[PDB]
Formats: structure tokens, C-alpha cells, sequence
């Protein structure tokens, strides 16, 4: 059985749910109590030595980092549910890494700080730090520039299919949405269509409503 | 034939330079001008929107970001050379692919401030600046104190192989080994001896040169 570490709530697990009903797969959603801290406790920290979630366990398999969940799951259940990495177009393939890169070294730098202030600060004790938000929201309207010109010569980020590579975004993103940083998507018109497209997706409404309130 | 644009004495051309000669594979490298601003220039950013090296073309395949171009390089040559990313074993495979989501999301982001500070502000005009080298080598030693932990259990991130886990953490390491902050790697016994091991694999030491003055 694919047991997944995490809880609904949190943008990392939500990678690996989305992921896995793109698959069609069956699996456990094991519940980790981040609020009594036990990620910080042996176990988990067993399971992710960083500790934090996600982690999956596979028979004797252990994974952790929700992208490399991800991609063990994509490559591994190639032929079933949605062609995610494209495995039988070379090219495409290829493109699809090229944009899954941009996404870990270019868009989540930036959108996650945004995040972090407007969801986590407060549970740290913290008021939002308004000048870490607005530094980020302008680094990530750079990305979004970037990724306007993109999407207007294709559907998606790695070309005219929806891919792993627009997946990884969708968490974050929805957390963004909520925000007054939604901004830098809604007035790029190609961005928010492709972010109105991916975050309809059937597999990305049932994870959803588990990132609500 | 694979047509690599950037620089030798950069990082990022550096990380794909080791991979290819892991695979002895044959390549052209293409020098970009950073110094004159070239990346900056319509011609590359047809090749890299984003403005920074390296990029590949194969025949009518471009890539961009450096782990894109070896994952693409270690997959498509997966059965001959190295076995960088466990090709026939699909746990170690997917062990590969944590480990290098950990140098991508938690090492690199470390580790690139300090060597920026260190070798790119003085030709900024600017000294280093030593609150950011403190706060990143602070980071750093935090990840590297898991580092050292895995280490003592297996002879490689990723288990007792070498991977393309490690492979990526080549460049940016070998910089900081030049630097006061060399400190992180040589106080962690395991870690320490793990750099030289890696360090010192032929397929880098081609690769080192280009990086020296
Ligand atoms: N790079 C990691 C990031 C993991 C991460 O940020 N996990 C968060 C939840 S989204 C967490 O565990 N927070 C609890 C804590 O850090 O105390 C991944 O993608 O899996
Ligand atoms: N995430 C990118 C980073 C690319 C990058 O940082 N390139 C540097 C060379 S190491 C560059 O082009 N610097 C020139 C500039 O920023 O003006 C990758 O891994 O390829």
C-alpha cells in the first residue's frame, strides 16, 4: 500500500494528493500531528530526518521531499491514469523537466515566503512581515512574466499538455489565491487562465477542499 | 551531437560538464559571454527566457537549467556509462531522486548565498558580506549535521553508490571549499570524507580545472 505521511491541510502533502488522483491510485493518507510536534519526533524523524512532511512508505521502501514522491509515482505507474511525464514522447519528456526545474529553483523561492508570512507567521506568533511579502510578490511577478510569454505559445508551462510540471504549482498557488498577492496572477491574463484551467482539474478539486479552512 | 552552452569556470555549466564525462559522452561546449552580458541578449534568451546559463540544444532540443540537462543526459544515456540514476533498481532509482530534491530545496539554497557573497560581489564592486555568509553557513551546517548523520550509514547520500544525488552538489561545494566557510564541510568527519571522495572522481577533476584561476 502507498502510505502517505502528512495531513490535508498543508501545500506539501497536497503535491503528493493531487499527484496520486491524477494516477488513479489507491492509497493511505497516515494523519502526522504537526501541532502536538510529532515531526520533530523520532519516528518521523526515521521517516525524514529534515523533519517535515510528507514521507512515503511503500513496503520497504521510505521516500520523502513531496517532488521526489511525485516523480517516484509518475514514473512508476507509467500507462495508468494521466501521462504526467510523458512517457512515450522523448521531447516532451524532456521539457517537462526543464519546467519542473523552473518551478523548484524559480517560482517556489518566491511564492512560498509569501505564503509562509500570510499562513505560518501568525501560527508562529507572528504578524505577516508586509516587506518580505511585497520583495517576493515582485521576484514572483518576474517568474509570472516569464511564464505570460510561455503560456501564450502553449496551453501549459512545457507545452500544448498538462504535465508534473504545472502539478507542483498548484498548492502553493492556492494558497496565494486567498491572498491579496493573488494580484500578480489575475492581472496576467494567460497566467490566470492557465491557473483558473489546472486548479479545475477534477484530481486537484477532490485535494482542495482539504486546503479549506 | 550535444551542444552545451555556458562557461567552464561557472557553477551551473560545471554541475552538467561532470555529468557528461560520468557518461563519456562526446559534446561541443559553446562559451557564453557573461561578462558582456550575452545571456542578456534576445539570441540566448531564445534559448533560456530566464537569461542565465547553461542551455543544451540536441539537434532541434533545447533545455534549460542545469538539473533539467543532466537529469535529460543521465536518462537518455541511462544504459551506458555511469549509472548515475539506478537504472536497474528501481529503489535505489527512487532513492536518487530524494536526495537530489534535498540538494535542490534544502542545500542549494544554503549554500549559493555564500558562494555569491564570496566570488560574484567583488565583481559587483562590493565586499562580501559577512551577515549573509554568517546566516547561510548557519543554514548550511544544519543541513550537513543530517548530512553527516546518513553518511555515517552509507558511503554516499542516496546509499552505498554514487549518484546523480551527489553529482549535484559538486560545483557549488567546490567553491566554498576555497572560502573560510570550508569550515562546515571539514568539522563533519563523514561529510568531510565524503567530499574527497566525490571531489576527487575523474570525471570532476576534468571538470575542477576550468573552475580554478
Ligand atoms: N522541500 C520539502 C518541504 C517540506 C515542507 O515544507 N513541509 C511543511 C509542510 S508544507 C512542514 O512540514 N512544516 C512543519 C514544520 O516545519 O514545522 C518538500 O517539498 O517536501
Ligand atoms: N537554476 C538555474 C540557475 C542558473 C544560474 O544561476 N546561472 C548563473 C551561472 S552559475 C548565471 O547565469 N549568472 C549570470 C547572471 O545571473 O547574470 C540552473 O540550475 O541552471
Amino acid at each position: 500500500v502507498l502510505k502517505l505521511y502528512g495531513a490535508p491541510m498543508s501545500t506539501c502533502t497536497s503535491r503528493v494528493l493531487t499527484c496520486l488522483h491524477e494516477k488513479n491510485l489507491d492509497f493511505e493518507l497516515v494523519p502526522v500531528d504537526l501541532f502536538a510536534g510529532e515531526h520533530k519526533q523520532p519516528p518521523f524523524l526515521a521517516k525524514n530526518p529534515f523533519g517535515q512532511i510528507p514521507a512515503l512508505e511503500e513496503d520497504d521502501l521510505t521516500l520523502f521531499e513531496s517532488r521526489a514522491i511525485t516523480s517516484y509515482i509518475a514514473e512508476k505507474f507509467k500507462g495508468t491514469g494521466y501521462d504526467l511525464i510523458r512517457h512515450e514522447n522523448l521531447k516532451e519528456a524532456a521539457s517537462v523537466k526543464v519546467w519542473t526545474e523552473v518551478e523548484s529553483h524559480r517560482y517556489n523561492p518566491a511564492i512560498a515566503p509569501i505564503v509562509f508570512q500570510f499562513m505560518v507567521a501568525p501560527l508562529r506568533g507572528n504578524s505577516p512581515d508586509q516587506t518580505i511579502i511585497d520583495d517576493n510578490v515582485e521576484k514572483l511577478g518576474k517568474v509570472l512574466d516569464i511564464y505570460e510569454a510561455k503560456l501564450s505559445s502553449t496551453k501549459y508551462l512545457a507545452g500544448d499538455f498538462y504535465s508534473l510540471a504545472d502539478l507542483h504549482h498548484l498548492p502553493y498557488t492556492y494558497y496565494l489565491m486567498k491572498t491579496p498577492a493573488a494580484s500578480v496572477v489575475n492581472e496576467r491574463p494567460h497566467v490566470k487562465a492557465w491557473w483558473e484551467d489546472i486548479s479545475s482539474r477534477p484530481a486537484f478539486k477532490k485535494v482542495a477542499e482539504g486546503m479549506n479552512f
